[PDB]
């Protein structure tokens, strides 16, 4: 009956938080995973208010082992001949810390057109010269919804670097959801989103296996995952108990 | 005649190019170049949209060789006695990784009327003491034009820091020209700046000399700079074939 | 040539040694080993053979 | 019934690969199982067509731990001493790495009447000098027959070193059963077996206990053993489900 009381309320009180993560007061989050050759993946997350994103170097984006060898000369050399061909003087053909694959991941309360990504060549510019560089790309229309029960749980955009020549930088950036005509940076608020970009908490680590990410990162926290197999993670909670 | 296309289609590729750049869709960029004793040079780069800047802690812009030795106890040691006068324990009177000069560098898209530069001491404080600190200077009149065939391809600031005091920390800034009167960072277009935070793509890395600057980075890229020898370097684009 | 001939020997060099009589260990049997990889660099991607002229193709064997 | 055809085609495959391994078309196996000191174990495997063995010198045999030390330098001066009485400069009365046993077990595919030994001194000699070397010994009547539910699954030989002075090279060899009066070696297939000699398929590998040996390499392979308290190991297969 109606009167199931328990009932109702563990169904309100996820609809609550499915509710809350996407109004003006909840986070938008974005993930960058960088998938390494032997099977190790690189996570940074940003977290935050009104818009979000993560911009790394190409160096930064290479694998690195906490505590470990990293044949860290070489690989100086290495980003030397990446930068110009024949620029280093490299032991090795092919880096093996370099990424084979990146996927984005951004929370359902993202604004998925106002989603923005700056891929950039090893030396950091978009597109070949800066003097003929667009900063961004509008990527959006490329985001598969990832679905849980129905319910979209997150956005993905998974791109493979299978080639000698994918060695890149990134930057992403969204924008939190507002179906409303209030401007969240206009004057009355616009102080509080300069704060936000102080506010805005990251997160980084490198997990030995795909996994020990699923098991110990994506699922413990509630969060949104596409894997390898194009299987879908996450908790659906809109309406649901 | 008239009548040789690939001549003005050439010209107007260029042109195009240059335009584009100096475009509000365009990239604006900085570059902080610090050169050391044994005539290394790092450079910092940041390209952006519509604003973009740089800002360096002293420890930050001291000589650092990947993967080799870097006297790293003793150069924690060296900091403490810059940070205040015989605050160390260090082995050394000068430490060769401190900075002997800088140049920063922006693209011809900046306006020049906009930059903006701190310049710290050794614990990040403008000027003496915070409380007496206005927190930038505008050092525009200060740049010069770089140029290549009358073209201005971008405007250098170089000091020196010749003197066992001169230790600074450094952050600089520039607005990307724009001379309509529709103002980027209003209430239409502001989440686009904020995004542009987010999106901005950062480069570093020390080259060995200045040549290895010039060949393998300045060259290749098609960016400004202004050698020891007060050489220019860059490519003129308006007009030009 | 044993699978262990055939992985990434890098003369004069680290070459995660320890660590890959571990992987070693877990690829002769499935959670055999103490690896901190889950797929080792020095693993060959792809193998050709070939062989001279002067063979007879139909005796090859392998 | 005779109509239970999963009962049937159980035993027939079973009963089939009990044949295979005995056809002229079949592998014949040996190992070497060097037992040291700390527990772990060294086996050396190989797998042919027609005949296989195994053949070591005396510092093979010895214990190697891979990635770990190995106390090599003072070892060299073992070999020295051991080679010849007071040769050597090592720090040590005895060995650790010295093997304390060996085992020897042929695959049943063999015939045990073809089974040879050359077990020789530390300097590789059958008898004491070569001139009154024999270069085999015929041991296959110490063979024990490793047994399983009443099929012979293997054969073993096991041979303790407890003294100071049991430093060894060793040999073994073994050719597959042939109750035909067809000669694999003759005319007709020589050929056939000196490219045996190249096909044939070397393991080796030490493992830290014989709990290990016996989980991760006798079990999982079907393979035949027996233990050091003289309980057999392996399948039986001969008309079994």
């Amino acid at each position: 009956s109606n009167r199931d009381f328990a009932g109702r309320e563990q169904r309100l009180f996820n609809s609550e938080q499915y509710n809350y993560n996407n109004s003006l007061n909840g986070e938008v989050s974005v993930w960058v995973y960088a998938y390494y050759s032997d099977g190790s993946v690189l996570v940074i997350n940003k977290n935050s208010q009104y818009k979000v994103g993560i911009s790394e170097t190409f160096k930064a984006l290479k694998e690195y082992r906490e505590g470990q060898h990293n044949d860290s000369y070489d690989e100086y050399e290495v980003n030397q001949s990446i930068y110009y061909p024949n620029g280093g003087d490299a032991r090795k053909f092919h880096s093996n810390a370099k990424p084979r694959a990146i996927q984005i991941i951004f929370s359902p309360s993202v604004n998925v057109r106002t989603i923005k990504m700056a891929k950039g060549n090893a030396v950091s510019v978009p597109d070949e010269y800066l003097q003929r560089s667009h900063p961004w790309e509008a990527t959006g229309i490329k985001y598969r919804k990832i679905k849980r029960d129905g319910e979209i749980v997150g956005y993905s955009h998974y791109f493979e670097l299978p080639h000698e020549y994918n060695s890149i930088s990134l930057a992403v950036s969204g924008v939190h959801k507002n179906p409303s005509s209030y401007n969240v940076g206009c004057c009355h608020n616009v102080m509080d989103v300069f704060q936000s970009c102080d506010l805005a908490l990251r997160f980084c680590n490198r997990y030995w296996a795909e996994l020990e990410l699923v098991n110990h990162y994506i699922s413990p926290n509630a969060y949104p995952y596409l894997d390898i197999n194009n299987h879908s993670y996450g908790v659906a909670l809109s309406n649901r108990q």
